[PDB]
Formats: structure tokens, C-alpha cells, sequence
């Protein structure tokens, strides 16, 4: 609704196509592109929140379940098509779940990599909230 | 010229990751990006150059055949690997095949979808170099 987001899909004999804009289908500017691949094991991936960093989440292929906190409530969704991307705004805590083998994950980034923006701790996430809620 | 770029890869037990960044890694700003999946049939595509499109084309699953034609040389490339970046500059020609099955295919581009900055007639391909060669 807010954060779940479903990119017009082009199909053909040929196959399927999306293409994100830069600010036209997502709110943000693009400034870095990454993706995770050749996945195995049953450790999680994520546990963290972003002070200023807005992204998208996209499951390329495979699946992916992938857990939502902006401290307030909880979500969860498992993406598992391409044509759909996942809004994770600045102070908001997430995780990635369940890696299909096959699961290749993209996530479209407002800015470079920077582990300064990092809330990494659950309970500094929750008090970096609240501090928050007060002003 | 060899148009291949190789991203640096992290590597632990969860398993890969490769992070590209705009005019940091790649020669160019992100205003776009699409990709190309559930592909099926034997018909390739691109056939085309593009007069101001700077672009990287990254074979994110499976496997596609890569020719790139920059007026000066042709090549043929096989992506099979996602940190494999391809740069296909402005005016240069493009074609995937071979795409396999499971093929994810993912272009980044520095500006928006734009069909008349397109070149479909090789040929023409060929002539609009040509003058650029003056
Ligand atoms: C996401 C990302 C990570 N990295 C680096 C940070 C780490 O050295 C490594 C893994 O990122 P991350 O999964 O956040 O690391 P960690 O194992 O501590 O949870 O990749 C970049 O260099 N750029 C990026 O865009
Ligand atoms: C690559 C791309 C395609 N498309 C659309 C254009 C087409 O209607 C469809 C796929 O077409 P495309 O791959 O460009 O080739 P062709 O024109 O020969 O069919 O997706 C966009 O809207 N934006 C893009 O960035």
C-alpha cells in the first residue's frame, strides 16, 4: 500500500520486462545498485535500519522472505516476483529471510554505501525511534 | 577495447554480493533501471545503437551471448556471471542471444526510456559513426 510496489510488467513471445525509473516509480534518486546471489544457508541476512538511506527490494528471481519493523508495527512479505518491489524508508529496521537457492536479490539505494547510517542494534533502533517520536 | 568491467564481490557463508555505484564504478549516473526475465524462444533482441544512452548490461542469472559493436570492433561476449558488467557506451551496437531459461537479464542506464535516441537499422548504425568519424 505504502510500501508494497507493482512496477507495470511489459510481456511478449519474447519474455518479460520492467524497468524502474529513477523518481518516476520509485521516490527516490539512484545512486547505487546491489544484489545478492549465489545464496546458501540458513542464516538470515539484514538486521538492521538506515538512518538517512532509502531503498527498494526486489526479488529478481527465487524467493525471498523479507521481515518489516519501523518500530511501530511488524510486516512480513515474501517477494517472488520480479515485478514487484518492497519500500524500505530511513528508520526502518529489516530483515531477509528464506533464500531460495536460486534467489537473486536487488536492492536500489539513494546513495552510496556507508556504514555510518547504520543502526545495526535492535534496541539503539527502537531508542534511535523513540527519541524520535519526541521530536 | 575491451568494454567488461569486473565488480568486486564479497563473499561469506551466506553467500554473494556485488554493489555498484553510480560514476563511482560506472561511468555514469542511474536514472534507470530495467531487466529482461521469464524470456522464452529462440529470438534474440537489441539491434539497435543509441546516440546519447550510456548503459551496463549484467547478466544477474543464467547465461546470455553478448555482441557489441562500437563501429571499430565487434565482439561477442557470454555472460554468465553477475559481477560481470558489460559498458555499451553511446554509440555502440548491441545484440543479446542465447539467452538461457532461467536468464535474469539487468540494464542500468543513465537516462530514461527514450525511442528516439534509437538506431535500428545497422546500417545507418554504421553511417552515423562515420560521420562521427569527422
Ligand atoms: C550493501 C553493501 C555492502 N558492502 C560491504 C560492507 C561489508 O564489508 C560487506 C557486507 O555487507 P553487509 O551484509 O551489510 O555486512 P555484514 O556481514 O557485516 O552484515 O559488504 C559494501 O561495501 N557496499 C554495499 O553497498
Ligand atoms: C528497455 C525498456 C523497454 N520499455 C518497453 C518498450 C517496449 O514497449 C517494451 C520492450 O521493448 P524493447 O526491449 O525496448 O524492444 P522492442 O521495441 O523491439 O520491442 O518495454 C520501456 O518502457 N522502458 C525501457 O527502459
Amino acid at each position: 500500500e505504502n510500501k508494497v510496489i507493482n512496477f507495470k510488467k511489459i510481456i511478449d513471445s519474447r519474455g518479460s520486462l520492467v524497468a524502474i525509473e529513477e523518481n518516476k516509480n520509485i521516490p527516490f534518486s539512484i545512486k547505487r545498485v546491489y544484489y545478492i546471489f549465489d545464496t546458501k544457508g540458513e542464516e538470515p541476512r539484514g538486521f538492521n535500519a538506515n538512518k538517512k538511506l532509502e531503498q527498494v527490494l526486489v526479488c529478481l528471481n527465487g524467493s525471498c522472505r523479507v521481515i518489516l519493523d519501523d518500530g511501530n508495527i511488524i510486516q512480513e512479505i515474501t517477494l517472488d516476483s520480479p515485478a514487484v518491489g518492497l519500500y524500505v524508508g530511513p528508520a526502518v529496521w529489516h530483515e531477509m529471510h528464506d533464500f531460495s537457492s536460486d534467489c537473486v536479490m536487488m536492492v536500489l539505494a539513494s546513495d552510496y554505501y556507508d556504514e555510518t547510517d547504520y543502526i545495526r542494534q535492535y534496541d539503539n533502533f527502537k531508542k534511535y525511534i523513540a527519541k524520535i517520536n519526541l521530536e
